[PDB]
């Protein structure tokens, strides 16, 4: 059987229209090279999304392969239960502690960001039980947030299509307004005034619920999967100021913004966030190995230790927690990012990247352009004057996603917002190639949107 | 002075399933190198890994063919996702291979990284399918005391081991836990195993009728309870449980994350006990843990409802970044190929009688209350009084000693409170078995002296 035939017979795809899949079948990706991937027939595509916002070092970094191979040949697997450990997992924990801001000094490993955020929920409940605060358990998130796919993590997620028919949220979570200035600012309202309203919304909820029942706020510094939405001016100062006055932990999900994506090593630096807990994945390993990390404070670790003293063990763990090959790849991935000063590279490249995005502001299909560092979004709308969404949201974005392949370009459509998140290794020439292909794609999409009567 | 690894670990690493307070005092044991069924620490001490790590390293700790499979895939495509119709050859081939191996019409496969994610995915799929069918009340899960199904919030709610719930506010989804099917512990005086099975089936049916079958979506269970104490089911259990579930249209979810790929002497434990699952979950031996991978295999009927939902909702809005990871799935494919090529299921069938006899040699030992096991899994439960089956005053005190002391005799086992578990790699030889139990004999002698001096008896 062909790969296509194996796929159509047996594979349930994630985040895919499974009915349309029976008709159109899969696109088989066969090979990676730098910022490009190739399908089974040999067609080339510039991967302007780094896959899933994650392949920081591109798709053929032999030094990551080498790190995996070297570890495989010594010890291809061992666990970290019952005091057992391995050298890469311990070295990576120490490295993440050295990189993370403030007293974020203690690291717990998982396979995925979803597991990591599940672990945060469990750790926070555990610590507040240990502290004699058994009521202090509710989480606060936001509309359009993305924090993962497990039952708890997807309850923190605030994208409504990810809740529909899954009975989510299934744990106590409140979702604030999405901090999207373009979409929700009032006529003539400044970004600062929008932030005032968002911060007051958060505090109004805390006071109505009772702060003694609220354990934590979780958020991405920039909302990615929900639409590439940078925060409005002053937002993170205001949110932290509120949370600090109620002993509400600030959990910062850096699974996409971490490791240079915004032009600083962690997005928390750019926005002046001091997290109580920081969550990392994706560019942590360039997704060459499944790995995520939860980084917590000395104070939180001390409570975890006092719990083991009275309960006998920290009764939480995954079979591959601390996997020696996964953590060895991450350690090498970080070393490359530092040795090659890729954070500095993003700083150098971000202006031309952002300029290319904003060149489309006057385009007939474009309602808003936004972006920070090496992440960007171009939101297409049915009417520029009224910011009107399309009658069936995603109709035009879905076309752009498909049609870009014909021009050798992979982007990701978030309904009708076109996302860009290319590898940290992207060059000036790569940027020009991305936008040449996107120009051709958007010209096709203009003909298509007009014929389809979408505008 | 401590090694750099020890210093790094003590400064920064939060350990899973570890006493974090004791860890500050005793520090970590650094495992450095693998060699077949053995591992070596940083000091050069050697250990026969009688647990395959975490019940999982089926091919042992130095199988170069799995390394080769990872390398060959790394050189072509080190990562790509499976969202938005994208796919890769190893994930598609592995899906087809698992569908070919799985019983009945378990023909459709969803990939995750971990068993916990997989069981979380099962919970979501079951709720999704029941909403799709216009049955919004049919959502409750049934599990069992001492079950283990993972560590995420939902999966750990299905887990029935109380220490894994304590201070975590679990269960946190609707679940009911039946009696643990442990004949040694819960049989009445003179009761046969078949009679105990009847009582367990009637317990399940009474619960269903009292709750309302229209509110109950699924039963989940391991064929043999592993992390909960190596507890095989009593005679006829699975036939009886399945019949009740079928009577009330309750899905049967079989968690083969440990029993899968030959552990019990059949490719899947469902064959040994005559289980036909609606959903089967796989991990661990799937890759010998060389790569994080798990799989959910569902029936045609389940898949048809998932497809009808995408028709009306636009997408199956569920997925992990590394779902279907090409390196992880390529390693799993080669792992299965080696199991088949070397007929390791047949090898387990040959080893199992010898292994089980070595376990039962300890039945008459003064510390041993019960010996149990099937295939290449076994457990030796230590008790304070054999006549009354009395647990120890502080459960785990003796088991913890045995765990520590076995290292001194070159042996790694796992203590489940005071039950000693054995689950060696599929590649274990008869010589290896003799070495395991020679070292365990010496450890149990040490423990008998220690238990006496400690006044535990």
């Amino acid at each position: 059987s062909s790969t296509v035939q194996n796929d159509l017979a047996a594979l349930i795809h994630p985040n895919t229209n499974l009915a349309q899949h029976r008709e159109v079948g899969p696109l088989v990706i066969a090979r990676g090279d730098g910022v490009r991937v190739f399908d089974e027939q040999g067609n080339a595509y510039i991967e302007a999304m780094s896959g899933l916002w994650s392949a920081a070092l591109g798709f053929s970094e032999q030094r990551l392969v080498d790190a995996a191979v070297e570890q495989f040949k010594q010890l291809p697997y061992y666990h970290s239960f019952s005091h057992k450990t391995n050298a890469p997992a311990a070295a990576l924990a120490a490295k993440l502690a050295a990189l993370a801001p403030g007293d974020l000094n203690h690291v717990f490993f998982t396979n995925s960001g979803s597991e990591a955020n599940d672990s945060v929920v469990k750790m926070v409940w555990y610590v507040n039980n240990a502290l004699g605060r058994p009521a202090k358990k509710k989480f606060i998130s936001r509309q359009q947030a993305y924090h993962g796919a497990t039952v708890a993590a997807a309850s923190l997620t605030g994208i409504p299509s990810m809740h529909r028919d899954f009975d989510l949220p299934a744990i106590p979570v409140h979702h604030l307004t999405c901090p999207n200035f373009y979409r929700f600012a009032r006529p003539g309202e400044s970004q600062e005034a929008f932030t005032v309203r968002l911060a007051n919304e958060l505090e109004r909820y805390i006071l109505a619920e009772g702060p003694e029942t609220i354990a934590a706020f979780i958020g991405e510094p920039v909302i990615a999967a929900g639409g590439v939405i940078p925060p409005p001016t002053g937002y993170w100062a205001a949110i932290q100021a509120v949370c600090k006055r109620y002993d509400i932990l600030v959990v910062i999900d850096e699974i996409i913004t971490g490791f240079g994506r915004l032009g600083t090593m962690f997005g928390s630096q750019l926005y002046g966030i001091q997290p109580d807990i920081m969550v990392l994945s994706k560019q942590l390993t360039s997704s060459y190995q499944p790995l995520a990390a939860v980084v917590v404070s000395d104070a939180m670790n001390d409570v975890l230790v006092s719990q083991s003293q009275r309960l006998g063990a920290f009764a939480h763990g995954l079979t591959c927690t601390g996997h020696p090959v996964a953590t060895a790849v991450a350690l090498e991935n970080i070393r490359i990012i530092e040795e090659r000063d890729l954070v500095g590279h993003v700083q150098h490249l971000a202006p031309v990247f952002q300029r290319h995005l904003r060149a489309f502001e006057d385009h007939p299909l474009v309602g808003n352009v936004r972006g920070v560092g090496l992440m960007g979004g171009i939101e297409l709308v049915a009417d520029k004057a009224t910011r009107q969404p399309f009658a069936q949201p995603g109709t035009l974005g879905g076309y752009v996603f498909k049609q870009a392949h014909k021009h050798g370009l992979i982007i990701r459509a978030i309904y009708d917002t076109i996302a860009f998140c290319p590898p940290l290794i992207t060059t000036q020439d790569d940027i020009e190639a991305i936008f040449s292909a996107f120009e051709r794609t958007l010209a096709d999409a203009t003909d298509w949107a007009r014929s389809q009567h979408l505008l």
